[PDB]
């Protein structure tokens, strides 16, 4: 019953006050703790819907059933007079700071989930340490605090995506009446990297400050869990030492893989390097077909580069494959070339990168197709986006006993708990969860509230919406069409779909029938919406609101009875009617 | 119950077949009707939850209980042998064209709702006429088929808005690395208007083609209803004649109002003239405070014009007022001048418009502030945006019986029926309804299904989302905050809000804390979202999807459990936490 909740909370919380709102004796303790700069969690029992039962089990720890009761790391401290006695005797500081370990929580990894978990834990009185270290790339690139998204991920690529998009606005401008001469317009790579890097730098520093003003200790060190409560750390000056913590959170994420071919590590780069590269890549070869590969090929072509993408098999594996093909067809018609069904064999250096003059090198790529024929072409730059992976042998001593799945990711319960009872993992290294930054932040926030504040909310990991930021963006929430058919049978699946054309595209003389959307619906369940898909401008802003409706179990009927906002792209979802089974064309 | 439905359906349907999806006799009649180009509604009894009692109740009209049964305008026509016999003998075409009236449906008004009702009715075999005539403005402006939105509303105004937004792309371009000199670039009004008008012309054409292909009769004539079934039509040649119909749908919309001051009609213009003006307005005074006024002042400013808005009292009366003031503040910080608490007293002409050199005139405007001080200034163009009104005197003879509310709008039941049992009204003139194109369209399609296909679905007019396309856009769904407090009391209303900054605005050096959103919730009803508000870019794309969740009863918890898409603006709705009562700052 309620009893096992209360004991979990009391054993885990660092400082926690069971209080009531209309209690002037409770206010006296809150104010004293606030003046002493003592942060704590608070459980207002008159607001929880079974506070009476809780007030009874409290007596199992404190032998009293009144309010307030203050606890520190599992130990009952006093009622109002006892804490007030400690305070006027100068004994309150040394009691709240009494712990078996150096910290209440050590977070290994200062990325999206790590930093989120750390700040949230500190709010409730947990002495917290956050460790972060950025191991350099093969050519030596390195960056500041924040993790992959901040430094070499979502933030720089979308800013470069946006620089690409601005090229369309210079194309459109004559049709809308602006007199600029588009043919004498060049883009400057290094100017744009400076502005992107400058915003990035403002985020590293913002994070360092945030940690400081939350009383979190930031340690720029490499962590290693040598035992369930012991984390070993290495300085930037090689200096080694050991710190201890009650709870450990692992949040060290992933890094880009390289194919095992001669020349790859020596002569190629990855996305870790692309966002601070000091020279324009030049004629580029992007090898791979994930969203990283397609997004990066996309904005290089838009900034005027000569870009080729080498695809082993298909585009965007695991995504709706009608949509992936539409995405890829847009790119192929708007200046991205593809070497389909082709694979690399080696990279040969012909020219070394010129640091002085700020120029790329020259490379020779040898590959072959699946018919056997040979690929041979020279490129100034070669980017590998062939997947990402964790390296938990650098982080996690095998003797500690954290169970890893077959890819190297951490097996966790639905509350992020590992096979060692005090160790948890969040974000990209949590086996089988969506690898996305908002997921890592919600995971790490919600988990901090459970350990140190007595919350019960779990992170919900299903139907998390995504957006691929290719030249024509692709937004999705829910099942792909092939997955929905394979799960319920083709007779049980109805798909409503339609092309559309942004009103902005009419005067600009753009394509009529490339933008596309569809709803995938289960017949036998009130036409429930299993998955939404849209290819068009601003696809993230379009998709996001519908993720709420879908989390609430939206049906086709719900979409019909809601009225559109006009003129928008997104309103076309409110009047879909052509089914795929009908065979009627979806064009405009 | 069921009995009354079946008799309403049989009485107003034009041609209707009762059928079942398995019956191969019914398939025989469908094929004859198809081959004869006979359009008809079809009800498939085995797909309806009470097809048994319906099939029995059919015998009250036909004296048989079997399927298929074919009816024409209330009269039972036969089973399969009788239909086949009529076809075989050349009698079927005459039977199905038998009517007491010229038309099953006459639509007075060819705009958003009118066109939508007509096309839908035609699909089920209703012989349909739509009338549309555009009374010219005071200076002579006139336009083609489609209504106010297509020709002088949502379509031209968003295109002009979009031209204005393009100016920020060219400001933003230098910071993302593109070379162009923003200073040597200028805008050509007439080039822009040619592109807008070209798209509008292709909409005028598309609609005449759609009516032709649906066998709808289109008469470019002004309609007056003289009796319940008699519509008097007047030619572009002034020829008068009378046509009759079973059902009448009034869908005549509204036109701009003018203040009763000297010189307003002679020398001012309205939005009806703005979108096709052959010269650039020049220095402009917009008189009004509605969305029309603010959206037009907005794009005129972004296109380099010298723009002043003259406001009697407040901005955007009827919208959440905190949101309205953030809208006006933004416009004022970006080049729109405001003359506050001011009203105009007369317009004097200093220059006649120059048709020759294609230039505007010159005008002197006199007015006064609410404290008596005088207003006096020169402008080249004065645009009145002081409301809109219907002119049902020109459509509706007194003696017919159609009740009007005190505004001239038509009083209708929740199924759009007027005080005259066969006359209906949809769109802007339907009293008490949100005056929006998606609304007018949905009402027209749903009503046509009920008249001629046996449908029961009503149009749901509650919580229709909206977007105001000012320089910084404002999307909304549900109640204003002040309305929500007036209705439930302050203690029962919680408001979560935050500022935000688009990632696109970081490198562009745009403002940190100007974009804003809030959720207005009800504490006693599970923290139900009563109103959603967002000021920022793509606010209509942002808001639309959430309208579906609001319709389904979404709470604050529903927003919390959904994960955001990153990086987006709209993802801010998924982690809102600062409340207004807490007094914490909403900046970031
Ligand atoms: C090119 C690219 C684009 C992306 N775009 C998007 C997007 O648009 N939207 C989206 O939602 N997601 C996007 N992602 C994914 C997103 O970046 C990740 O899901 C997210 O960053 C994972 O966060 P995390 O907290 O799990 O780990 P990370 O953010 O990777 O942070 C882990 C941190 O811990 C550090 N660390 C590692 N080992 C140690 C150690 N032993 N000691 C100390 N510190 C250590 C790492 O160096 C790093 O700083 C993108 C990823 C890439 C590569
Ligand atoms: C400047 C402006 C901007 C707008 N922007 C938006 C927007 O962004 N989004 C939105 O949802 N709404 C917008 N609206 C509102 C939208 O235009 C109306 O809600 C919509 O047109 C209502 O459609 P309706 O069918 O009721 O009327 P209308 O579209 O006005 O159609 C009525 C038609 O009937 C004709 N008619 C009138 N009298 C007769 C007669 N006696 N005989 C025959 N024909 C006749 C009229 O000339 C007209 O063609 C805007 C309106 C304006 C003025
Ligand atoms: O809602 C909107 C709809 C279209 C646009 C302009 N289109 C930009 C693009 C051109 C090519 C790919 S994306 C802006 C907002």
């Amino acid at each position: 019953g309620t009893s096992q909740w209360l004991r979990k909370t009391v054993d885990s919380a660092a400082v926690i006050l069971f209080s009531k709102t209309t209690c002037p004796y409770c206010k006296k303790v809150k104010d004293v703790l606030a003046e002493a700069k003592i942060k704590h969690a608070t459980i207002e029992l008159d607001q929880l819907s079974n506070g009476s039962a809780i007030q009874k089990c409290l007596a199992s720890f404190s032998k009293i059933e009144t309010v307030p009761q203050m606890f520190v790391r599992g130990k009952f401290i006093g009622d109002s007079q006892t804490v007030l006695k400690y305070y006027s005797n100068d004994e309150l500081a040394g009691i709240v700071n009494e712990s078996k370990y150096d910290y209440d929580l050590i977070v290994i990894g200062g990325g999206s989930g790590g930093l989120a978990a750390g700040k949230e834990a500190a709010k409730y009185g947990a002495k917290t340490a956050v460790l972060d270290y950025v191991e350099p790339t093969p050519i030596g690139t390195t960056w500041g605090l924040g993790g992959t998204c901040v430094n070499v991920g979502c933030i720089p690529k979308k800013l470069m995506h946006q620089a690409g998009l601005l090229s369309h606005a210079l194309e459109d401008a004559e049709h809308f009446g602006w007199s600029l001469d588009r043919s004498k317009i060049s883009h400057n790579w290094s100017t744009m990297v400076e502005g992107v890097q400058s915003h990035i730098g403002s985020l590293n520093w913002g994070y360092k400050v945030a940690l400081r003003d939350n009383q979190v200790t930031y340690l720029n060190a490499k962590g290693r869990l040598i035992s369930p409560h012991e984390v070993q750390i290495t300085d930037k000056n090689q200096k080694v030492s050991t710190i201890t913590g009650n709870k450990i959170i692992l949040a060290t994420g992933e890094r880009p893989k390289y194919p095992e071919i001669p020349g790859a590590v020596e002569y190629g780069i990855t996305s870790d390097d692309l966002f601070s590269l000091p020279y324009f890549p030049g004629k580029t070869l992007v090898i791979g077909a994930s969203y990283v590969a397609l997004e990066c090929a996309g904005f290089l072509a838009s900034l005027g580069g000569d870009v080729t993408v080498m695809v082993r098999s298909i585009l965007l594996r695991g995504f709706d494959q009608q949509m992936a093909e539409k995405v890829g067809d847009y790119m192929e018609n708007h200046g991205v070339k593809f070497a389909k069904l082709c694979v690399p064999d080696e990279i040969k250096q012909l020219k070394v990168v010129d640091t002085e003059n700020n120029k790329p090198g020259l490379l020779l790529v040898k590959g072959h197709y699946t018919d056997g024929k040979k690929f041979e072409e020279e490129f100034e730059t070669v980017i590998f986006a062939v997947g990402r992976e964790p390296q938990l042998s650098k982080v996690l001593c095998e003797t500690v006993g954290v169970k890893l799945d077959k890819n190297g990711r951490v097996v966790c319960t639905d509350d992020e708990q590992t096979t060692v009872s005090n160790v948890y993992a969040i974000g990209d290294i949590n086996a089988g969860k969506p690898q996305l930054t908002p997921v890592a932040i919600q995971a790490g926030r919600y988990l901090a509230r459970r350990l140190f504040a007595g919350a019960t909310e779990l992170t919900d990991y299903s139907n998390v919406a995504t957006t691929v930021f290719t030249p024509l963006e692709y937004g999705a929430c829910g099942l792909s069409e092939e997955d929905a058919i394979e799960k319920y049978g083709d007779k049980d699946i109805e798909v409503y779909h339609s092309n559309f054309k942004p009103l902005e595209w009419t005067v600009a003389h753009r394509e009529d029938n490339v933008c596309y959307m569809k709803l995938v619906c289960r017949k036998s369940d009130n036409m429930r919406v299993l998955g939404l898909h849209v290819l068009g401008p601003n696809a993230g802003e379009i998709t996001q609101g519908y993720a709420v409706a879908i989390k609430m179990g939206a049906t086709k009927a719900d979409f019909d009875r809601t009225i559109g906002i006009h003129p928008t792209c997104s309103e076309t979802f409110t009047t879909l009617h052509v089914t795929k089974k009908s065979g009627v064309s979806p064009i405009v």
